């Protein structure tokens, strides 16, 4: 009858996600963006030289329901590069030499997945592919309650009880651990882990990866605020939300700018990161439960390396690739995976650096000096840490020392409804109530879940406008 | 009823309870003697001076327990079971203070939790010992009830020899499984025993998971049946000690003549009394029928249940059931971490099963001790010692049961008598009574279920026999 006024704090993907999806309900969204540039973990920006350099390495899965609904939404689907349905990974023993497991595409999922253990020589002996396969049975054949009774262990103590050999959780799950939440098996939750290898039986393609064809902001977040624009919403960058101010019952009154500038709602939606929410909660919200769970769920830190190099490799995939480094997570050759960033005669090396709690303080040439003598032992024959073989031709380091929430173990009751027990007041992000981990996924299914909690009180936050107006 | 049966019940122990209990559900009139000052028999416990509880022995509640399941949910008390995880925990003797254990996946149905279970251990079995293991017994669970009665002729030592189970495995696991249902080694026990125990892994799911009761059992599962059968018109006396079934001239039942002298009579009696002291009490002129003298073949086997209050709460124990694979002691638990009633943060209590007990229920309370302590030594060999130079004892409670359960030694299962004995009006109830759960917590609940559903099956003939 007559359209909600929805302010969001935050242009993330959860942002976009709920601004996109409450106005194909009809209604006006106002998204607050606090930087100069949209997409916030996915945000990319543009050097004088023209170059890219983003937050991080991001990969898409074919595990991903809502990404691609959204993208299908958009029309936007060509804008996804599917690579190989392989998972490469280096040998630390073999400098230089790479080890991997190839999905059949003739056989469907958990048996492609089955076979790429089954056929690989190099990763796994016969009888640790046995123990692997006996420990990890019950996990498969299990359903949701028995996925979410395995968040009060860490990855490396459900292996050593599942009788994993410890060289398993050591050479396949160190990789998979630091992809996920950039932290080791030692502190993850299996929950997490989980989640992950359902991406392996549950579809096909489900643990297919693709990547963007160009930087984030540009080629994804600007369809989406083009959506929202053309259907009635507002989206604003550098407009910082300074404070929470309520009303005497301790509803939400207005959501005050940096700039001074507040900002009315029917309702109100904070699509920020926990960190920053966090800092924000007014005092008298600090001791409801939803609020002071919140103390659990913590940002880990991330760093996202990129590299210039005057020569194109010439052992380089057309994939992500686990490093298996003890500094390193994934990388990729970005001058030959993503089509924006293509060229024929120099190759770029965007790398995940993780974990990076001792190396967020630590110097730009000293992160790169790390960086260059783990690529010595991926690439020993093309790089030299002295610049001896290939040479730097410029670097970008991008730091986020509090990125998605630490998932260890016991954060899943934490973790808050879209719906928050303050009366027009709402949440959106990957940490929220989702079942798709901390990743771009779970931002985007938090925007869905929230824009779909906010229509169903459209009843009650309509007639609580014409209340205050009285 | 058109008019309730008066039936005179001489015991309360889980079979007499559940006796009055379904009596009293069937609209007749139940009156339950206890011949001491205490409910449950073998399942009975004390408060001693410090306010701290003491039982007749440490009880396990199975999955595979139907009547009992049935009976707690009856009275709506089937929160009072503290169920523990799907796992058997097992000492390492070779390696003191080490324990091995056999995880059931919650996610694998019955019997593939427990083959996964086998599989996955590897510290308890060799893989050839694993083969050699699941050959032999897999004929047995295949096989049907005819099958496991005609295995009641062999030991189980015996049987797992004929199979070709490594008498490894049969010394390893089997004594462990043995003196957890009987309080023998498995040289002496029948083999149906374990078939009745096995069937607990293939049956149901959860048929192997284990439980604790919430606190004593008089008060927290006695008292709940008293209250029931008192609620709808049962009468519960303690101190009512039955000293002679005296008879009429025909040789039925005249009266139960208690030790004080009082008779008490009704329409329908039952001796729902360990078989030791039935076969004391039967009259003369009983003596020679079959059913009576069979009996001679069922005879209690000596137990003892030792209890520990230490002065420190150990730092290494579990929220489970332990089998120690020790040579004097059989299972034993940390009732401070097991039991919520019995529930304490700094002190810990071990409550043990010290079996074979033949040996030992005849020697003095500090002389099991002393070889309890030493057993101890073995399984918390950095936090208990003998000499009480760590962990030391506040103090101790000894309860010997010299004749418990009946010794299920082979070819007892023709002499176990049916609920409804050759004599009209008398019935027999205890879980020595044909019944197929052996002589355990649902074995009494079963028998008593039995002798109720006999009585009432009756009630045409026993009520014409009162006019
Ligand atoms: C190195 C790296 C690699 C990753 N790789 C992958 C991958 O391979 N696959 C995958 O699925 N995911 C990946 N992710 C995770 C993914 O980026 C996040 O899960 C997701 O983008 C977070 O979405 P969000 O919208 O909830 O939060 P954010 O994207 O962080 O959005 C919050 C927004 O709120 C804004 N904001 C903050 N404070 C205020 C304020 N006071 N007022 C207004 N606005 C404010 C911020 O500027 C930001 O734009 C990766 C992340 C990193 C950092
Ligand atoms: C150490 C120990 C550990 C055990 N562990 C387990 C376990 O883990 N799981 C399990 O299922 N079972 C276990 N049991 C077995 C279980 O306790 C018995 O199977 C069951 O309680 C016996 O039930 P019942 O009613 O037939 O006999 P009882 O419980 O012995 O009852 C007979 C009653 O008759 C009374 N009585 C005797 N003479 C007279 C008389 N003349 N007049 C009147 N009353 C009389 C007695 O005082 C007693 O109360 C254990 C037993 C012991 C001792
Ligand atoms: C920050 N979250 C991330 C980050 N990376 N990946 C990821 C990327 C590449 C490979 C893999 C893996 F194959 F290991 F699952 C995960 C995620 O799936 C999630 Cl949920
Ligand atoms: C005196 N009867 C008993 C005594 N103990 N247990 C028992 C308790 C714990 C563990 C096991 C076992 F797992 F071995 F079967 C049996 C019984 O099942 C019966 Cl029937």
């Amino acid at each position: 009858t007559k359209p909600l006024q929805v302010v969001i704090a935050g242009a993330g993907l959860a942002g976009l996600s709920t601004a996109k999806y409450l106005a194909d309900a009809g209604h006006k969204p106002i998204l607050l963006e606090a930087r100069d540039v949209l997409g916030g973990k996915i945000a990319a920006w543009k050097d004088e030289d023209g170059d890219w350099y983003e937050t991080g390495l991001h990969i898409f899965f074919g595990a991903y329901p809502n990404i691609q609904n959204l993208f299908g939404e958009l029309g936007i689907n060509d804008r996804l590069q599917w690579k190989e349905h392989s998972m490469i990974f280096a040998m630390p023993n073999k400098p230089g030499e790479f080890s991997r497991f190839d999905f059949p595409e003739t056989l469907p999922a958990p048996l492609n997945g089955i076979w790429a253990i089954l056929r690989n020589n190099e990763m796994l002996t016969w009888p640790e592919k046995v123990k692997f396969a006996l420990g990890l049975l019950p996990a498969m054949v299990g359903g949701q309650a028995y996925v979410e009774a395995q968040d009060g262990f860490t990855v490396s103590e459900w292996m050593k009880k599942q009788g994993v050999p410890d060289r398993v959780n050591d050479e396949v799950f160190i990789a998979m651990s630091k992809a996920l939440n950039f932290i080791n098996p030692d502190e993850l939750s299996m929950q997490c882990i989980l989640i992950a290898l359902n991406r392996f039986l549950q579809e096909k393609h489900g643990s297919k990866m693709a990547f963007l064809d160009g930087n984030p902001p540009e080629r994804l977040c600007m369809p989406i605020v083009d959506h929202v624009r053309s259907l009635g919403g507002e989206v604003r960058l550098n407009s910082r939300i300074q404070k929470i101010e309520l009303n005497p019952d301790g509803t939400v009154k207005h959501f005050a700018l940096t700039d001074g500038t507040q900002i009315t709602g029917d309702a109100y939606v904070f699509a920020t990161p926990v960190d920053i929410l966090k800092l924000l909660v007014p005092q008298e919200w600090k001791e409801i439960s939803y609020f002071k769970k919140l103390e659990k769920l913590v940002g880990v830190p991330v760093i996202n390396v990129h590299i210039w190099f005057d020569r194109k490799l010439k052992n380089t995939y057309d994939h992500l690739l686990f490093s298996r480094s003890s500094l390193l997570s994934v990388y990729a050759d970005m001058s030959v995976t993503c089509k924006e960033y293509y060229d024929p005669n120099r190759s770029m090396l965007e790398l995940v650096f993780a974990p990076a709690e001792e190396w967020v303080g630590r110097s730009d040439t000293e992160i790169i000096e790390a960086t260059m003598q783990e690529l010595a032992k991926l690439f020993p024959d093309e790089i030299a840490a002295d610049q001896s073989k290939a040479k730097i031709l410029k670097y970008h380091v991008v730091k986020t020392p509090r990125s998605v929430y630490k998932t260890i173990p016991d954060c899943e009751p934490c973790r808050p409804l879209q719906r928050s027990p303050i009366e027009g007041f709402y949440l959106a992000g990957d940490y929220t109530k989702q079942k798709y981990l901390a990743s771009m996924e779970g931002a985007v299914l938090s925007g869905k879940l929230c824009a779909q909690s906010v229509v169903e009180d459209y009843k009650m936050l309509s007639r609580r406008s014409l209340k205050s107006l009285q």
